[PDB]
């Protein structure tokens, strides 16, 4: 999802991309560490 460069994302909305993606990296980290099968 190439959106431009970057520089308009972050005057658009770096806090709403930051937290976007950190949402689903909290996925990632969940299902990762421990795990029960």
């Amino acid at each position: 999802k190439y959106y431009g460069n970057g520089v308009h994302l972050t005057k658009s909305g770096l806090s709403v991309n930051w937290g976007e993606a950190f949402s689903a990296g909290v996925h990632r980290l969940a299902n990762g560490g421990n795990g029960f099968w």
